[PDB]
């Protein structure tokens, strides 16, 4: 069979945390009071709930209310024992309360509220500085939620809130998250399409927080290059063969021989032979601005195929590239 993974880093926290810590299946829900909060516009839609601006009449802040769609209690359970376990962490999205929503039937989490802009025109603004900046911030919030016993399995520009104006992130959607446990098997049907771990593309099952890290490195790879997504597989098939015909097939091979895995007999007629790239090959002229010696390191040592030789947060977080960022 496969052979085993442990994590290198945090691996017995939640060993030795008490089992409340992490048996979330137990945990019992502090409800409260859902007329302090009236919606005013909804933000979103997805599979599993929608998410709304409101205002928390009891002090007329806003807030924002996540809703959520009928799912298994065990996974609702699971994201608030989640987010309170991490709440007051850093650049973790604080969640304020819980209360029942009588139309939904449903519970409904709400957050504090970031004043946001949309990846999608933040990323044709942001300098060199601020790459370096945010991606030190999302560094201290994967640092802490590991440091945790938390893997997130959702890392990816949209789940990643910045209010530009003050400087201000909060890593939100932790409704992938999961306790991490040595030796134990994780669903592999986590993250999006275009930060999928190879781990999850092979079908390797006791991974761990090294996932986040590969999910980094690409959302890392999109914006010093100003290619979104970089890996942009049409469907999980072919993003595995994205990612060969950039880190070559030769360490695909190793990698999965390493853990004794079988490639997907499927992959015969559109794997091909791919050698490994040089970075230097996706710079131009219209990003050059955001690459230097220092970025192309940090992003080799994240977008490794062996997720147990990806830098750690805290070892990506002692990195030359961000030696330029100004410290507090
Ligand atoms: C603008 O400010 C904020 C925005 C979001 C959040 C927290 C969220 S949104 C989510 N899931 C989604 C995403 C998309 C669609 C959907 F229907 C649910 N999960 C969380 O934790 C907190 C904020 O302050």
């Amino acid at each position: 069979g496969p052979v085993p993974s442990r994590a290198r880093v945090y691996t017995d926290v939640n060993t030795h945390r008490p089992r409340e810590y992490w048996d979330y299946e137990s945990h019992v829900v502090e409800w409260g009071n859902q007329d302090d909060y009236q919606l005013v516009r909804k933000l979103g839609r997805g599979k599993y709930s929608e998410v709304f601006e409101a205002i928390n009449i009891t002090n007329n802040e806003k807030v924002v209310v996540k809703i959520l769609k009928p799912v298994k209690k065990k996974k609702i359970k699971r994201e608030i024992k989640i987010l309170e376990n991490l709440r007051g962490g850093p650049n973790i999205i604080t969640l304020a309360d819980i209360v029942k929503d009588p139309v939904s039937r449903t519970p409904a989490l709400v957050f504090e509220h970031v004043n946001n802009t949309d990846f999608k025109q933040l990323y044709q603004t942001l300098t060199d500085y601020d790459i370096r900046f945010y991606m030190y911030e999302i560094l201290k919030a994967l640092d802490y939620c590991h440091s945790m016993g938390i893997m997130h399995r959702d890392v990816k520009p949209h789940n990643v809130m910045i209010d530009h104006e003050h400087r201000k992130l909060r890593l939100i959607d932790w409704g992938l998250a999961e306790f991490y446990h040595p030796g134990q098997e994780y669903n592999v049907r986590v993250a999006s399409r275009y930060f999928k771990g190879p781990e999850l593309l092979v079908d390797y099952q006791m991974y761990d927080y090294s996932l986040d890290m590969w999910s980094l490195g690409c959302m890392l790879a999109s914006m010093i290059f100003r290619k979104e997504p970089f890996f942009h597989g049409h469907d999980n098939y072919d993003q595995l063969v994205r990612i060969a015909k950039v880190l070559g097939t030769e360490d695909l091979y190793d990698y999965i021989d390493k853990y004794n895995i079988e490639l997907d007999p499927r992959f015969n007629d559109i794997l091909g032979r791919h050698s490994r790239k040089r970075w230097e090959r996706f710079v131009h002229s219209e990003n050059q601005h955001l690459v230097s010696p220092e970025a192309l390191d940090f992003l080799d040592k994240l977008l490794r195929y062996d997720h147990q030789s990806r830098l750690t947060a805290r070892e990506a977080m002692e990195h030359p590239y961000f030696y330029t960022v100004v410290k507090d």
